[PDB]
């Protein structure tokens, strides 16, 4: 029964045909288990350890591999010779990094936790119930509670369901509900129906949500709802049906490996189709089995080269240490692809209270009723000061202090600040200062009373934490509470009932003290206090109230105010219904205005200058608040969302307001708003789907589980380190201290970090091409290897990595806040940089190629065949070009892949520099620009003679140290891949503007 709420007491218990005072009966529990199912959030989807280790070998290239580490096994298997010590190495390697691959995905995916699995922390074991089977309350599991139950829940307990309550056993039945509405404070509860079918939480007094807690009493009620159909069940089922996109990089990186895999085999088909004459070849003889072994060996190279087999190491690591940083600046992120899309961040909504402001609360002006006389009308304003709870400050009258207590109508001001408040101060020890005891308005009040002491008491011979409550405690003992009428959102307003203490038995004496919103709150008032007297309220009197509360919270005090008045004459005790907030608005009438104060809930220090960044980097701010929007506005002016003087009708909304739109008008509205007062939960996830209408790349503040949604649905949901775990748990990010600012300068970190990237993986992948148009060269030239995948390997996951991970350590960017946000859609490499690469990768496929077929011919340690082409034979069979002799072995030999890798991994050190910066010379951007990069230049070469001269390695790797002139020719032509691209760079600085 969804709709409990709304029906009365009897109306749920014939509904599901069920006695208060006997419970449920076995027949009836059967039949509404069979119906309701289990009270329960479905389980998680289990996904078991082999499933976890196929998923691994999903991707593209992850299969491309692995089918060239088949290909490298069988082709191990029958290989010619004996060196069975460095073959099987290859293929091991391959599968090796495979299953690296896979434990670190498998491992990720076993520490994860789902913000899901995390909703059921509220959910209790156990719950109390009352069915016809017995007579006792019996504890059975929550589990098996159904809708229809008849329920009993006391302080201290978990509300297992939703519930509607029947009858409150204890005196008040207060209840914590903060995870779900937000309301810090222990709001109480009634048994009467809230007639509104669409009541959103706040005003359902009569229910229990399942996973809040019971602040204090006992109260019996009827189940309404179990399972997925709970008010945090339906917050379960929203973020199971909400589908999360990959980044923009993991989008790019997936249309790569398709595009690449398209591109191998299509270079496998040329490599065939340039060898199509062997179909001319005599049949008999010939290097059949040699040949196809021949083809099969380019292949796995081909499929080796092609793979930046090291680039997610590399982004995992940038990442990491990225994430370390943005932790020093209170930016925890979770999710480490997260970075990329803050760096895109193009709106960015955030509730105010806490995050935009500090959340200190402190009353900055009052006034009161100087005097009345037909038209004309006076008051008596007053400041305060001090920006603490602590009762550190003082009032003052045209800037000069006066006394409080020398002014009645300041005496009844603060009796009603003092009586009409559930809060309290309290000196904390552990920080040596003060914390507020409830509500941060009210607290204020509290802290009021204490600066105006309106009876001159010595609370200079207390303490921090004696004084605390000086000036209060003394007006209580004057006025007995006897009962309070709490807030409602409809009346916004709330009072207390009290009977003066001095008169123990008296007939008389009695009043109601109110305070709440002014509008409301003046209406009901037929009387204006002038001191110690009263007049009735008139025009001339109400207009000069309003006009001042309208400056002080629409102004640049943008001041939240309340009126404070007082009932005389209220009603007698007995002729009033405590349990039926529907009449306390009638008991709060006939009021006799006393007055009015106004506090600020200050903006951060550091927020004004935030907003400015983020207009200067193009990204649009929302400020989402409780603020009625009048102050919402003025707040929004004063910390830079809106201009002093803007015009912004349609610009700010309440949730009223915009519920009053249709849905097309809702979305114009989104783009163009940057103040949202007033809003429920479901507002933030509609802001989100029509923001993301617009493409843009939304950041979302939230803290309680009802966030949840949103946070889940924002590309960057962003969680208070001081808010629950749920809303953690689903977020990309948690601010560790709630400022706002942490998430622009988590922005600007992104913007660096990715910029950094993409010259790291550009730089990676810039290799690949080169290396397979070494291999592509190598098979169109007829030309015996010049590099092998283990030496790739090494290169891609070694020595090309230090330098690629140093180049994430680039310096940023003066003006990266200076520039709009990245288009997600933007590609990583295109046009003229397209061109400088292919260039660059044919150079380097030649500067390789070459430097193998060197040795074998004009050299002084090797084969003094000059222009004897390779390509030829390697048959050797005929014996065509040498005309006596024995030896063939030589085209195996390790010292012309030496020269070839050698080449390889000094243009790589060479293109590591030219990659410091994308148009920028060597000249106007020394590599001196990046230690770090220079010194992973340094380890890289010192790993590269490793390898050449630690014997277990080069045998390994099929090496053979070097000459100086061997190595003299390496820098030969190495070295100048440096001059390509500057002249490449110049091209493009100077011939390509717009
Ligand atoms: C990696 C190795 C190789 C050899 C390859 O061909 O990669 C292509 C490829 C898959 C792309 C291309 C490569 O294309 C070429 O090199 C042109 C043909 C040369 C024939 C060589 C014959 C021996 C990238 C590498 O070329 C250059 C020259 O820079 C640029 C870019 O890559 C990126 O923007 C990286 C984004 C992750 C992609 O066109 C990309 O495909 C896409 O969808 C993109 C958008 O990704
Ligand atoms: N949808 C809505 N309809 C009507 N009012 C809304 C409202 N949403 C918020 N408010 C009022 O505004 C204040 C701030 O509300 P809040 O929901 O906490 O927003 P923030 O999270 O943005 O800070 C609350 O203070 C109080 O009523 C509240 C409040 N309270 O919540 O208990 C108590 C008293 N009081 O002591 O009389 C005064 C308040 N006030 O604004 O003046
Ligand atoms: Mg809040
Ligand atoms: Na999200």
């Amino acid at each position: 029964m969804e709709a409990a709420h709304s029906k009365s007491t009897e109306e749920c218990l014939a509904y599901f045909g069920v006695s208060e005072t006997t419970g449920l009966t076995p027949d009836q529990v059967k039949r509404h288990l069979e119906k309701y199912g289990h009270n329960e959030l479905p389980a998680e989807e289990g996904k078991s350890l082999w499933e976890l280790v196929i998923e691994q070998f999903e991707d593209l290239l992850v299969r491309i591999l692995l089918l060239a580490a088949c290909i490298s096994f069988v082709l191990a298997w029958f290989e010619e010779g004996e060196e069975t010590i460095t073959a099987f190495v290859e293929p091991f390697v391959i599968l090796l990094i495979l299953i690296a691959n896979a434990i670190v995905g498998v491992w990720q995916e076993r520490n994860a936790e789902n913000a899901i699995e995390a909703l059921k922390e509220y959910e209790p074991e156990m719950g109390k119930v009352y069915r016809a089977d017995r007579k006792s309350v019996q504890r059975i599991k929550a589990r098996d509670i159904v809708p229809g139950d008849i329920v009993e829940v006391a302080v201290g307990d978990k509300v297992p369901a939703d519930i509607r309550i029947l009858s409150i056993k204890s005196t008040t039945l207060r209840v914590d509900q903060s995870i779900l509405t937000g309301e810090s404070v222990s709001v109480i509860k009634h048994t009467e129906p809230v007639p509104d079918p669409r009541a959103v939480n706040q005003d359902k007094k009569n229910m229990l949500f399942s996973g809040t807690n019971i602040a204090a009493g006992k109260a019996l009620g009827i189940v309404a709802t179990t399972g997925v159909s709970t008010e945090i069940g339906k917050i379960r089922d929203q973020m199971a049906a909400t589908e999360q996109d990959k980044t923009p990089l993991q989008q790019k990186l997936d249309e790569f490996g398709e595009q690449l895999s398209k591109v191998i085999s299509l270079i496998c088909v040329a490599v065939w189709l340039i060898n199509i004459g062997h179909f001319n070849d005599p049949v008999h003889g010939g290097s059949w089995i040699r040949g196809a072994i021949y083809y099969f060996k380019i292949a796995v190279a081909l499929a080796v080269a092609a793979i930046p087999e090291g680039l997610p190491a590399v982004i995992t690591t940038c990442l990491a240490l990225g994430t370390r940083r943005m932790a020093k600046k209170n930016a925890i992120v979770r999710s480490l692809p997260s970075v990329e899309t803050l760096g895109c961040t193009s709106v960015i909504c955030s509730d105010k209270t806490g995050t935009l402001t500090t959340n200190q609360m402190s009353v900055c002006k009052m006034f009161i009723i100087d005097k009345v006389d037909g038209d004309f009308c006076s008051l008596n304003e007053f400041s305060i000061t001090g920006s603490t709870y602590a009762p550190e400050g003082e009032v003052l009258k045209n800037d000069k202090p006066i006394r409080s207590g020398q002014f009645d109508g300041l005496v009844e001001l603060a009796t009603i600040c003092a009586l009409c408040n559930d809060s309290s101060l309290d000196f904390n020890e552990t920080k040596g200062v003060y914390e507020k005891v409830g509500e941060a308005t009210e607290t204020a009040l509290t802290t009021l009373v204490e600066k105006m002491n309106v009876f001159n008491t010595e609370v200079r011979n207390l303490s921090k934490v004696e004084r605390a409550n000086a000036c209060n405690s003394v007006i209580r003992q004057l006025m007995k509470k006897e009962f309070t009428l709490e807030f409602s959102r409809d009346r916004k307003s709330m009072s207390v009932y009290c009977s003066p203490a001095k008169s123990s038995r008296a007939a008389v004496g009695n009043k109601m003290f109110v305070k709440g919103a002014p509008e409301g709150v003046i209406d009901r008032c037929n009387y204006v206090r002038v001191g110690t007297t009263r007049v009735p309220m008139t025009g001339p009197v109400k207009e000069k109230i309003l006009s001042v509360i309208k400056e002080w919270g629409t102004g640049r005090d943008t001041l939240r105010c309340l009126a404070l008045a007082t009932r005389d004459t209220p009603p007698k005790r007995e002729e009033m219904v405590l349990d039926d907030s529907s009449r306390f608005m009638e008991y709060e009438t006939d009021l006799t205005f006393v007055g009015v104060v106004g506090m600020l809930d200050p903006p951060r220090k550091e927020v004004m200058g935030s907003i400015q960044l983020c207009r200067d980097a193009g990204i649009r701010v929302i400020m989402i608040t409780g603020d009625n929007k009048g102050t919402a506005i003025a707040i929004c002016r004063r910390i830079g969302i809106f201009g002093e003087n803007e015009e912004v009708a349609d610009r700010a909304y309440t949730g009223r307001e915009f519920d009053d739109l249709p849905l097309a008008e809702q979305r114009e509205a989104c783009r163009r708003a940057c103040c949202f007062a007033r809003v429920e939960p479901s507002h933030k996830s509609k802001i989100v789907e029509y923001l993301q209408s617009y493409d843009e790349i939304t950041a979302m503040t939230g803290d309680g589980v009802n966030d949840a949604p949103a946070l889940k649905k924002a590309e960057i949901g962003i969680a208070m380190g001081s808010g629950t775990a749920v809303a953690k748990t689903a977020s990309e990010m948690v601010l560790a201290d709630d400022n706002f600012s942490t998430i622009v300068a988590a922005v600007e970190e992104g913007r660096a970090i990715y910029n950094n990237m993409k010259q790291f993986i550009r730089y990676l992948i810039s290799s690949n091409v080169g290396e397979v148009v070494c291999i592509f060269l190598t098979a169109a030239l007829g030309l015996p290897e010049a590099l092998i995948p283990v030496q790739l390997l090494w290169v891609n996951l070694v020595t090309d990595g230090l330098p690629a991970t140093a180049l994430g350590f680039n310096p940023p960017d003066l003006d990266i806040m200076d520039r709009p946000p990245r288009s997600p859609k933007e590609p990583l490499i295109s046009g003229w940089l397209f061109f400088r690469y292919m260039a660059i990768g044919g150079y380097v496929g030649a500067a390789t190629v070459g430097a193998a077929a060197w040795w074998f011919m004009y050299a002084e340690d090797g084969p003094g065949v000059t222009y004897h082409q390779l390509t030829h034979f390697m048959q050797c069979t005929e014996d065509h070009p040498h005309f006596e002799g024995l030896d063939c072995e030589i085209f195996e030999a390790p010292e012309p892949m030496t020269m070839a890798l050698s080449v390889l991994v000094t243009i790589e050190m060479c293109n590591a520099l030219n990659s410091l910066s994308e148009n920028q010379s060597l000249m106007r951007m020394p590599p001196w620009v990046n230690i770090w990069l220079l010194g992973s230049i340094c380890l890289s070469m010192s790993l590269h003679f490793l390898i050449l001269y630690v014997d277990p390695l080069p045998m390994i790797f099929k090496l053979k140290a070097l000459d100086l002139t061997q190595w003299l020719m390496v820098l030969k032509i190495s070295l100048p891949v440096i001059g390509l691209d500057e002249i490449l760079k110049f091209i493009a600085r100077n011939y390509l503007e717009g």
